[PDB]
């Protein structure tokens, strides 16, 4: 009841983190201007559906390379969640491009907060770190690694991510940043988004097999949440890695497997030569300071293979 009345921007409305995100912040109270390329297009259908949605959620049309677009759906509100930064190589240079655009509409608009989403991929890949040091928010990707080696993906994010805090800081936005892992969880959408991919392959029988590697995880309901906390608390400041859990494809495979002994999950290793990749350390204590809980990455699998048979995306014996 608090909240009734404040009014925020979640860009990229029809997002997996941003679905939920907006289902939360409708749920809150919140009057919530969700942007999306194409607000009559079906696939937009979940967000007016969700509760409170009628009332408080207006989809604007707008795209992050679209200026005047980004300007109609932020003027007006007390805070923009940028959820949407597009990382082919070719994810690199629009992420930037959006970014500036929002932080620019913010400042103009004098938004109080814009709450950026970021990613581990802005964090992790540094050639030059001991591997055996803690993972954490003092940690950044060096982007002339990530490209000399092709990885695109963390090179689109760190790029952008440091685009955001440069163009925060020119305009004088309060901006914070948020760090999120690979996401699991249910889906709001009718349709697979790609994080929940990586699970889905195993519990079909397609991957006969699994990598020798190891990923960080947490909760699509977590990382939302997460979002509204930093919003939320005045002296959230920097950025915030959100990560419950480092696990090996041998783990996760497990947990399904426990679980679900009745979908054809792999059980046996690609890799027969190379010793098992060790989980790195990370810490989320930042995060947790704020208050936030985390879901164990064993119930997130759960409640994400029980959305796929609900959406009919895996057969129920």
């Amino acid at each position: 009841r608090s909240v009734s009345g404040q009014v925020v921007c979640v860009t990229g409305a029809g997002g997996f983190i941003a679905s939920w995100l907006v289902k939360i912040l409708l749920e809150k109270g919140y009057t919530v201007r969700g942007t999306v390329r194409n607000p009559d297009d079906p696939k937009n259908g979940h967000l007016r559906e969700l509760e409170g949605a009628k009332e408080r959620l207006t989809l604007c049309k707008a795209d992050l390379l679209d200026y005047q677009s980004l300007r109609e759906a932020i003027n007006g509100c007390d805070g923009v969640f940028h959820t949407a930064s597009p990382v082919p190589e070719q994810m690199v240079e629009p992420a930037v491009i959006g970014t500036k655009n929002v932080i620019n509409a913010a400042a103009e608009a004098n938004v109080r907060r814009v709450v950026f989403t970021s990613s581990i991929g802005a964090v992790y890949m540094d050639p030059n770190r001991d591997p055996e040091t803690v993972v954490d928010e003092t940690c950044w990707s060096d982007p002339d690694f990530c490209k000399n080696t092709k990885n695109w993906y963390c090179y689109g994010k760190m790029v952008a991510e440091q685009a955001a805090w440069e163009e925060a800081k020119e305009k004088g936005v309060d901006l914070v940043v948020i760090n999120p892992v690979l996401v699991q969880g249910p889906l709001l959408q009718t349709t697979v988004n790609a994080s929940v991919l990586h699970i889905l392959k195993y519990l079909t029988g397609s991957a006969k097999t699994y990598a020798n590697s190891v990923q960080a995880y947490v909760d699509v309901k977590d990382v939302a949440l997460a979002h509204i906390l930093l919003y939320e608390t005045p002296e959230a400041s920097g950025r915030y890695l959100c990560a419950e859990s480092v696990l090996h494809r041998g783990d996760v495979v497990e947990i399904l497997s426990k679980f679900f002994p009745e979908y054809p999950i792999p059980t046996k290793c690609s890799d027969v030569t190379k010793p098992r990749v060790k989980p790195y350390k990370f810490s989320n204590q930042k995060l947790k300071d704020l208050g936030l809980e985390f879901t164990p990455v064993k119930q997130c699998l759960y409640e994400t293979v029980k959305s796929l048979q609900e959406k009919g995306h895996l057969p129920i014996p």
